[PDB]
């Protein structure tokens, strides 16, 4: 059994009330969010059930990949170590930690399907870095998997099941809406793939799901600087009902892989004001979660990477 390090990273998500502040000043580069800023983020969060639970999907996904991962294979033991972007486990901690433990082989992976030289490619050069000036570890790293066949049918499926309870007429009405978090638009300039990959996984879904209508937005993008990569999903759904007036709007925030805030706000209460507005009916599927199906194409995809 060959020991081998699991980095899996992630945005990260406050862990109590208390911790808002200092995650969304992270976020903005250091400007501490205004007091009424930092009140009404508190107000989502409560809206939304809470915090805490948010936190906990991160490390059950985490450690039920690691001990699925050693249980369908013989040859190697992964220790599983999270890494985030915005609170600590930090990702550079994460590596620290590895090291301190004797690891010298790991393999990294993001909890975001898709590839982005704004985040994905930040990340892994984050581990990377650290990696290497503490030495004698090497890291190799997953840099997308939207395509793993397992991951598209865990959606193609959801989707399914969704069309087929919705009543014939809107089942004959409905627009799909597959969408990822918005990055500024510059990121074009460098040739990242992103906006290609989200419309590639969009069409994924909607062939293997027997979708002919469907579209991509984006949502959760940032304080506008540069434009951000448009339409939002707020926006997308406006125009799409006034122009073919669909009765049923089915989301599919495929970028996103746990039931946290840009789901559970900016879709299931964002998107349903506007569906509520026009009348129309809001339609999101069950998020991949810690469930075993997806946890499953998550080992493939690292198996796969390793070549075993």
């Amino acid at each position: 059994r060959k020991k081998m390090g699991l980095l899996v990273m992630a945005y990260g998500t406050p862990y109590k009330e208390e911790d808002i502040e200092r995650y969304y000043t992270h976020i903005r580069r250091g400007r501490k969010p205004e007091p009424e800023m930092l009140q009404d983020l508190k107000d989502r969060y409560e809206a939304i059930g809470g915090i805490s639970p948010l936190a906990q999907i991160t490390e059950q996904q985490a450690h039920n990949l690691e001990q699925h991962l050693n249980e369908i294979q013989d040859e190697i033991t992964f220790k599983a170590y999270i890494g985030l972007k915005h609170i600590e486990p930090f990702i550079e901690d994460a590596v620290a930690e590895m090291h301190k433990d004797g690891i010298t082989e790991a393999v990294s992976i993001v909890l975001a399907p898709h590839f982005s030289t704004f985040s994905v490619q930040s990340y892994n050069k984050r581990a990377k870095e650290e990696a290497e000036k503490l030495g004698g570890l090497t890291i190799t790293s997953v840099e997308s998997w939207y395509d793993e066949p397992k991951f598209v049918t865990y959606w193609v499926d959801r989707v399914k099941e969704t069309y087929a309870s919705m009543p014939e007429d809107e089942r004959e009405n409905a627009m799909l809406i597959v969408s990822a978090h918005s990055l500024p638009e510059k990121i074009k300039e460098f040739g990242d793939p992103y906006p290609d990959q989200l419309h590639e996984s969009a069409k994924l879904i909607a062939e293997g799901a027997g979708v002919s209508e469907y579209a991509v937005g984006w949502q959760s993008e940032g304080n506008t600087p540069d434009p951000w990569l448009g339409p939002d999903v707020q926006d997308l759904t406006r125009d799409l009902f006034e122009q073919k007036g669909y009765q049923a709007f089915v989301y599919v925030p495929v970028g996103f892989v746990a039931d946290h805030l840009e789901v559970l706000y900016d879709n299931d209460y964002e998107c349903k004001v506007v569906t509520d507005d026009i009348g129309a009916s809001y339609y999101r599927p069950e998020m991949p979660n810690a469930k075993p199906e997806f946890i499953d194409a998550l080992a493939t995809v690292v198996l796969k990477k390793l070549g075993r």
